[PDB]
């Protein structure tokens, strides 16, 4: 998972969690997995 925006992970937490949430740090990716 490589993002370039917050939302940019919302296609991998689509896969993560299945919710197209998510937020994108300096040079990493985060998901909203609840």
């Amino acid at each position: 998972a490589s993002c370039r925006t917050p939302k940019d992970c919302a296609d991998p937490c689509r896969k993560e969690t299945g919710c197209p949430y998510g937020k994108c740090m300096n040079r990493k990716c985060k998901c909203n997995r609840c």
